């Protein structure tokens, strides 16, 4: 049972060679005492002499003020080790990856504006600059600016949308003349490497390095960055032989670096600085800057809906030593294009890092060709189609050609809470309601703190912790959890049905109430035709039958409402659990079954052959309560925390104690 | 010598309207003597008190 051994591993987890490790002075003297003791020269001496020790107890004050020196440095010195960031960079800059500064927030619009000229096609060029305020607050739009030039086809009718997307700043442009003995610095604060462009006198030049990097270009055209130990970035190019080497494609050969310059290729760049990682989710947008003749009748937010989506993106802190500290060396064990699903693991984490705190990449062995991927847009679960298609594309770029990337944000298993937590009035002077506003801070803290960085087994209690622990002045905390799923179709079951991966008490199975359109009419003096009635109906199940099992009972039906057919009949058992309606319609279908042990739930309304535009909505939220303590997740299958949101699913209570 | 000292009680509506409302320790209040109002005399709230 659990772990028999021979001799087996190796040293720890991790190398420390461990002749570094810093000691305790004493002990560094102790040892140091022992080291002159036994010194061929004297063993006569006593050391235990205060005379003596004293001096020799300096010796270790220098020698122990050196050591850290020595150590720290080696700590530095081993990726991994090192205990500075602006170091980690460096290696992992050197491994072929590089952590980059916050991420400026992005978003799409699609516009429709009339041009006052009436010209066939007119452009936004490149850098408009549009304002949004943040979530619910107006008091300052987040000015962003035009990505880059689109034109569109006047419409008949004579008005047309142009779209296009938006990343958050000021273009910041920046001409140089380039000079052989120089560093080029931007000395920028906000900027961020994957918004920087840039023109040699004319053609653009790209870093190679996550911009495009495979086309006809020839790889003349590149350069490099780097990040200045300050903390503001600084330009490189490769000098001499920028190109693979020698002779090459050209049939004269010779020899060609480049950037001479003498005042050859005078350097321009252009770039956005940015307030990112603020400006998530801001919806009212401005249409921030005129152009000739062009007028913006509407600006209409998110073209092709998600439907559940927030304004911008990105931003970004941008660092973390911890998420970029072994990441890296998976690029630097990967080459640039990604082959391993890890690999497609870290470098999605490259680009679009500040937009996913983690990413799932997995294969689906039913379909082959497809790069399946499960990801957090980490200010949110759903990452909004544009993105999803943009770093697709963006990513297809590295990948197997006859693979294609195929992302889907995975099911989502949702914690649905009531909270009970107690404070003492007098003990805080401080306004109850922000509090309350503190503790939804520190819930998340714990779940990005924890849940989603496994998905492994949650604690309830173990969250609750934190939460406990915000005020201390709170008196008491209490808490009840609803494991709660989404289903996509109310009507038929997804085939393999749906399991929980987590024990739940019989009749415990719940779902949501929803309306369903009955075939029968209602009619109401002043409302005249109305259509036909529809009451509502939501998931019940019935109590656990042996073998752990149990039939998923419909919600109440009226009379007549479904044929009735000799196969199928109202359930009409004594356990399941009802809804309270003011039909007190007693009509019950089994529409389908479960087993509580495997945890797996299926059913489907062609069972009882109800017709499912009947139904009004698509979708249902699921509700169960596991018996368990803690929540198992395994596969795809992850507790988060969205309150903002999704708040039904997140509630607390505020118990107010002298 | 010690100060005049008094309590009261006053219904008072907080335009906010949120549940709890202090009255942090220090808010001054005036009283003219008796039978003459040509000053108040000034006191001061003794102490934080919430409703």
């Amino acid at each position: 049972a659990n772990t028999p051994v021979n001799y087996q591993l190796t040293r720890t987890a991790n190398a420390i060679p461990e002749i570094f490790v810093g000691g305790t002075f004493a002990e560094i003297k102790q040892n140091l005492i022992e080291w002159l003791n036994g010194q061929n020269e004297f063993l006569d001496y006593d050391f235990e002499g205060s005379r003596l020790n004293v001096l020799c107890d300096l010796l270790a004050y220098n020698t122990l003020y050196i050591q850290q020196f020595g150590n720290a440095a080696v700590y530095e010195s081993f990726m991994r080790t090192a205990n500075l960031r602006s170091s980690v960079v460096q290696a992992a800059q050197d491994n072929g990856y590089l952590p980059t500064s916050k991420s400026a927030a992005q978003t799409e619009i699609m516009l429709t504006c009339t041009d006052a000229l009436n010209r066939n096609y007119i452009t936004i060029p490149r850098g408009t600059r549009f304002l949004a305020y943040a979530k619910d607050t107006s008091v300052n739009p987040y000015n962003f600016v035009s990505r880059e030039d689109v034109i569109a086809i006047r419409d008949k009718n004579n008005q047309y949308f142009p779209r296009l997307k938006l990343a958050q700043g000021r273009i910041v442009r920046t001409e140089i003349i380039y000079d052989k003995l120089t560093p080029i610095i931007i000395y920028d604060k906000n900027i961020d490497r994957n918004q920087v462009k840039l023109y040699v006198d004319g053609a653009e030049w790209i870093n190679w390095t996550r911009k495009s990097m495979v086309h006809a270009g020839s790889t003349s055209t590149i350069y490099y960055m780097r990040e200045t130990i300050d903390g503001n970035t600084e330009f490189y190019f490769g000098e001499g032989e920028i190109s693979v080497n020698a002779s090459e494609g050209a049939l004269t050969a010779n020899y060609i670096g480049g950037l001479k310059p003498t005042q050859n290729s005078t350097i321009v760049i252009e770039y956005i600085s940015t307030n990112g990682a603020d400006a998530n989710g801001a919806v009212g947008f401005s249409y921030a800057d005129t152009l000739t003749n062009i007028t913006v009748i509407n600006i209409n937010e998110n073209p092709n809906d998600d439907p559940d989506f927030v304004g911008a993106d990105g931003g970004g802190d941008p660092e973390d030593i911890e998420r970029i500290r072994e990441l890296g060396t998976i690029k630097r064990e990967t080459q640039q294009r990604c082959v391993t699903a890890t690999d497609y693991d870290t470098f999605v984490s490259e680009r679009f890092g500040s937009i996913i705190q983690a990413v799932q990449t997995f294969t689906d062995s039913t379909k082959p060709g497809y790069a399946f991927i499960a990801a957090k847009p980490k200010s949110g679960l759903y990452l909004t189609t544009v993105q999803r298609e943009d770093i697709k594309n963006y990513l297809k770029d590295y990948n197997l050609a006859p693979i294609t990337p195929s992302i889907i944000s995975p099911n989502y298993l949702f914690i649905k809470t009531n909270l009970k937590v107690t404070y003492a009035l007098n003990k805080l002077q401080e306004s109850e309601q922000w509090l309350e506003g503190q503790i939804i801070d520190k819930i998340d803290r714990y779940y990005t703190e924890d849940v989603e960085i496994f998905n492994s087994s949650f604690a309830k209690s173990k969250m609750l912790t934190y939460v406990d622990d915000a005020d201390h002045s709170v008196i008491g905390s209490s808490a009840t959890i609803q494991m709660v799923r989404e289903v996509q179709n109310f009507y038929k079951t997804p085939e393999a049905g749906i399991k929980y991966n987590n024990q739940i008490k019989d009749r415990s199975m719940e779902s949501n109430t929803f309306s369903f359109n009955s075939g029968r009419k209602v009619v109401n003096p002043d409302t005249g035709l109305e259509e036909d009635v529809l009451y509502d109906v939501r998931i019940v199940s019935t109590d656990r039958d042996s073998k752990g099992i149990g039939k998923v009972i419909i919600g109440p039906f009226a009379s007549g409402d479904v044929t009735e057919n000799e196969n199928i009949q109202p359930y009409t058992g004594n356990d399941f659990n009802k809804l309270a309606n003011s039909d007190g319609r007693d009509k019950y279908y089994v529409i389908g079954e479960i087993n509580y042990p495997a945890d797996v739930i299926y059913w489907n309304i062609a069972k009882i052959n109800l017709t499912s535009e009947k139904f009004e909505v698509q979708t249902i939220e699921l509700y169960s309560d596991p018996t368990d303590d803690v929540i198992f997740t395994r596969d795809g299958s992850l507790i988060v925390f969205e309150n903002d949101l999704r708040p039904q699913y997140l509630t607390i209570d505020l118990e107010p104690i002298s």
